[PDB]
């Protein structure tokens, strides 16, 4: 088991992964905030106030009612100031020819501002080869969805193994996984885990929660992704700190 | 028994959106869905106007449309009503239920406001359908589940495809069919829509694989062909659409008997 700082220096490490691992060690946070808010002002307010506490901010551009590329310019400034990466939520999950345009184009131009994107592996490896065409020139990274947190997920067994092989064979662009646990034994890959709350439970639409201790400590993942656990709290600053402190200590303990 | 689209439109358990589709298919003799992955609204609208009479559906790619406004979608709706086709947005809904409802309803695009049909990947489990349904049900919208894919290395096989079929059958108030390479359900109320179709053999350099209208409709038992590059790359996109329409329509007539 290597520290985040050491992993950032691995020969085969991807630049985006290195930058992330560095800032994680520096700031003592392996917490990614999921900010699914409908107003640009809310997104920017949250990112400024919680920026110190997070390694990464998961955006949801598809639901921002007043998206503009200027908002993203401003977000990037915050990102650079507080030191966190930007991970857009959009689930790329089409054939390679189509995902390329989805990633680069349209009103959102996701590749022009997102350090990280995620893709589903269901279409086969063409999904990654397509993204890569746009992502590599722009010096970007990609996470593959190897497992999901929701009830009835089909991202199990051979599907998960297929995800891991895909990542390992496209390591110039793929830097990690969305998963519920460690799924790759190569320490160059990041594991990011959604479906995280301090308390037991779920939501009324299939979400299932596990704690930071369970996911980071017992299941060997690297980063927790938390949305409602923080956003719905009365004091969001305090919430983000509780989740950061939880995940960080689980990591240290594993070391 | 094989039934005509017109007959299927009258099936007891048929969804209103499926029935509207099936009836215009029969009336217009077309089971062709144009995939218009273009970056400009003028091209989209010009294609929708010129090919409108030849298609039963238009697959939009709003994420790629550089000059999207809701007013463009307003004009598309006009053309869809005039020429009689449904609007099917390509966006792959593939998140947990709570998240997909906002993606469908909201943001700048407000996809549920103008799309007759959406598609979802089934990998998140049935939550993905429940979330979409909370928005789309009152709007008489329908959902297609992605049961199989046309690309090399597709994981939508075996138990995965079966899970897709079961999910649709258990949510038939909202799920109206499949994206698939063949008939995957025996229930005639469900539509089968097949991408990866060109008149000529081949593929692309990023994993796409093609089969002909004759194969997919006639031998594999699908209902509708989805075609992008086969039409969009032609000099004459109207001529090309007519060729695909006649191919798919005759293939359907063949298995009808
Ligand atoms: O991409 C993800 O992180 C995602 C996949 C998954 O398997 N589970 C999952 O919860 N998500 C997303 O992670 C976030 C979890 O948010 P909360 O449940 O509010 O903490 C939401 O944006 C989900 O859409
Ligand atoms: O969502 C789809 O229809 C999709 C699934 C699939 O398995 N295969 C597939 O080709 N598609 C889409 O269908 C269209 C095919 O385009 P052409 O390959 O240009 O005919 C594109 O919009 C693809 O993204």
């Amino acid at each position: 088991e290597l520290s985040f700082g050491a992993r950032a220096e691995l020969p085969r490490i991807h630049p985006v992964a290195s930058k992330l691992l560095r800032l994680m060690q520096k700031k003592e946070t392996n917490l990614c905030l999921s900010a699914d808010v409908s107003l640009a002002r809310e997104l920017l307010q949250l990112a400024d106030a919680l920026g110190p506490s997070i390694c990464m901010l998961k955006t949801h551009v598809d639901i921002l009612n007043d998206f503009t590329l200027d908002v993203m310019k401003e977000l990037i400034t915050l990102a650079k100031c507080h030191e966190f990466l930007i991970f857009e939520n959009r689930k790329f999950a089409d054939i390679g020819n189509t995902v390329k345009k989805q990633y680069e184009g349209g009103i959102f131009k996701i590749a022009s501002w997102a350090d990280l994107v995620n893709a589903h592996v269901v279409p086969g490896s063409g999904v990654v080869k397509g993204l890569q065409e746009v992502g590599l020139p722009l010096h970007r990274g990609c996470l593959l969805i190897a497992e999901m947190s929701s009830t009835g997920s089909l991202a199990t067994g051979d599907y998960t193994r297929a995800a891991v092989r895909m990542a390992e064979e496209h390591s110039e662009f793929v830097v990690g996984f969305i998963s519920g646990s460690r799924v790759s034994m190569k320490p160059e890959f990041l594991h990011l885990t959604p479906g995280v709350q301090l308390e037991a439970g779920g939501d009324n639409l299939g979400q299932q929660y596990n704690s930071p201790q369970e996911v980071i400590g017992k299941r060997g993942s690297d980063i927790i992704i938390v949305g409602r656990g923080i956003i719905s709290a009365a004091d969001r600053l305090e919430a983000a700190e509780m989740y950061r402190k939880a995940a960080w200590e689980a990591y240290l303990s594993r070391l």
